[PDB]
C-alpha cells in the first residue's frame, strides 16, 4: 500500500480508540496501528518521492516510525493490563505525532 | 552476515518451542530467534545479492524482519506470563511468516 | 542531540540504574536510555562521518542499536515486575553492549 493508506489506517484506529468502551477494542485497534506503522516504514512519503532512498531524510522517516512503534508498544502494554483510560490517554499522545508526521511529510 | 545460518536458527528454535515442556524453554528459544532475526537484518539474501542496499527490496526485507521481531515480542510476552499453550500457538504464527520470508527471499 | 550526547545519556542512566534503590529510578533511567538509543539510531558516528547512510556499516550501526533497544525492553520489563535486582543484573549486560558500541564507533 502507499503511505497515505497507512496514514488513514492509523487515524481510523486512533478514532476507534477514542471511542472504545473496553480493553479489547483498544488492543485490537493498537495492533492494527502497529501493523500500519510497520507497513508505512516501507513507503516513501510524497515530500521525499524525489529524494535518494539512501538520504538522511529517508533514514529519519524510518526511525521516526520506529519511535512511533515503541510508543505504540507502550500503549499496547497499558491496554493489555486492562488500563482502558490510560491506553486512551497514551493514544491521545500518539495522535499528536501521527498528525504532525502527516502535516510535514505530506 | 549469513542469512542461511540465522534462518536455520529460526527453524530449529521453532521446533524447540513446539517440543517444549515449560515456559522457560519457550522463552529461551524465542530469545534465540530474536537474536537470529536481528542478525539476519544485516544480511543480504542471494535473491537480492545483486541489488542496492537502499533499494525498495532491501527496505522491505529489513522491515519484514522488524515485523517478525514484533511477532516474536508478542510470543515472548505470552511466554513470560506463563501461558505456554498460547505462546506455542503464537509461535505457530511465526512458522508461516518465517517460511514465507524463506521461500520468497531464498 | 548528537551521537556523543546520546552515548553520554546512556552511560549516565546506566550508573543511575546501577546505584538505584527502588524500581522507579530504574524504569525512569531505562526509559531515558530507550529514547536516547532511538535518537542515536538517526545519528552518524565519527568513524562513519562520510560513508553513505545506506552503507552496510551504517546498517550494522542501526541494527546494533536495535539490539540495544530489545535488551533495554527486557530490562524494562524486569523492572516493571518489581524485580529490581534482576533489572540491574540485566543492565550490567546493557553496559557491555553500550561500551562495545562506543569502543567500535568512536
Ligand atoms: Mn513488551
Ligand atoms: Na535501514
Amino acid at each position: 500500500a502507499d503511505w497515505e493508506d497507512n496514514m488513514e489506517t492509523l487515524n481510523d484506529n486512533l478514532k476507534v480508540i477514542e471511542k472504545a468502551d473496553n480493553a479489547a477494542q483498544v488492543k485490537d485497534a493498537l495492533t492494527k496501528m502497529r501493523a500500519a506503522a510497520l507497513d508505512a516504514k516501507k513507503a516513501t512519503p510524497p515530500k521525499l518521492e524525489d529524494k535518494s532512498p539512501a538520504s538522511p531524510e529517508m533514514i529519519d522517516f524510518r526511525v521516526g516510525f520506529d519511535i512511533l512503534l515503541w510508543q505504540i508498544h507502550d500503549a499496547l502494554c497499558l491496554a493489555n493490563e486492562g488500563k482502558v483510560k490510560e491506553a486512551q490517554a497514551a493514544a491521545e499522545q500518539l495522535k499528536t505525532t501521527v498528525n504532525a508526521h502527516w502535516q510535514k511529510y505530506r
